[PDB]
């Protein structure tokens, strides 16, 4: 948690990036940000370029509720500090209205991003080569490594929860079900609580255990999604019923559990690396260190 707020007035208003019930999210320049470095705020500055920030800022007539879930937000993101995790840059709490700055990611998440792209084919719009796609996957599996030595769960690692920066730059968010795009990825069960079943493990979805372990086999299905560029949604073939269905075939374990398909282009032994991460007992699925490694090497050998 930091010592001090971050000065207010040095927030530069440029654009609303998004709105919300009780609150906006504002695109922001930084007047003189160099000052602020010297005070352990973790800005990076250039030289000729400007300093962008995203802010946060609660609306001042939210509810009792939405100042609580704000304060929570606050809490979890002072913690996390990692190059491919979203970053606490400053906050303003100690009068109202409450304020979290962030990154700002100008190329959106990540299913937006590969969605407006084409793979490569060196052999013949924007398009994007098989290095950068496992470069992208080896960002998400350094982030995750690091979740993991906290012991933190993410529970909702999915491509729409990435954001892409400059230089095809990749940090882990969560975003929950707060955007209105993703609606058909989320199972509603208890009230207003839904569920990602599509990436969740069968343990997740039968128990509702969730672990490292469950956050590896999320991870499977998020490399499905980067190789097959983000066209089609997880079985997407299947009903939502279908998808639970499959996890008590998981738990049954007489073999007629199903699995994603290999993605087109895709090398058999990176398919086998995703069928390792559905492995039915939690102890066979390999850890982001192992995961890590294996797609940072490829993407140079490739
Ligand atoms: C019931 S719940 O607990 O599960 N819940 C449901 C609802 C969501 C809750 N999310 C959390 O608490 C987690 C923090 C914890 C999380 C833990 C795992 C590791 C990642 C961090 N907040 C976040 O990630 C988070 C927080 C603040 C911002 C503001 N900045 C932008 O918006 C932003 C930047 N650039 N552009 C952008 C720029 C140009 C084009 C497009 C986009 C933005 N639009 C963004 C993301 C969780």
């Amino acid at each position: 948690m930091p010592r001090v707020d971050f000065p207010r007035s040095r927030l530069r208003f440029k654009e609303k990036l998004g709105e919300g019930q009780f609150g906006e999210v504002h695109l922001c320049e930084v007047d003189s940000p160099q000052d602020l470095v010297s005070l352990d705020f973790p800005l990076n500055v250039r030289k000729g370029h400007p300093l962008l920030v995203a802010v946060k800022i609660l609306r001042p007539d939210a509810t009792k509720n939405a100042r609580n879930d704000f304060l929570k937000e606050v809490k979890i993101m002072s913690r996390l500090k990692d190059p491919n995790i979203i970053r606490l840059l400053g906050v303003c709490v100690q009068d109202d209205p409450l304020c979290m700055i962030t990154d700002y990611m100008e190329n959106g998440d990540l299913n937006q991003f590969l969605s407006a792209h084409q793979l490569e084919d060196k052999a013949a719009g924007p398009t994007i080569s098989y290095p950068m796609l496992l470069h992208v996957a080896a960002q998400i599996a350094s982030g995750m490594r690091y979740l993991a030595t906290l012991n933190f769960v993410h529970r909702d690692l999915a491509t729409r929860n990435c954001l892409v920066g400059e230089n095809f730059t990749i940090k882990i968010a969560d975003f929950g079900m707060s955007r209105n795009l993703y609606a058909g990825d989320y199972y509603r069960v208890q009230g207003r609580a839904v569920l990602p079943i599509r990436w969740m493990a069968w343990e997740c979805i039968l128990m509702g255990k969730f672990t490292t372990a469950s956050d590896v086999w999320a991870f499977g299905v998020t490399l499905w999604e980067v190789l097959m560029l983000c066209r089609a949604q997880p079985f997407g073939q299947l009903t939502d019923e279908q998808v639970i269905e499959n996890a008590g075939e998981f738990f049954r374990d007489q073999g007629r559990q199903v699995y994603l398909s290999r993605p087109p282009a895709c090398p058999q032994g990176l398919y086998e690396l995703m069928l390792r991460c559905w492995s039915r007992e939690s102890e066979q699925r390999p850890p982001f260190s192992q995961l890590h490694r294996f797609l940072a090497e490829d993407a140079l050998n490739t």
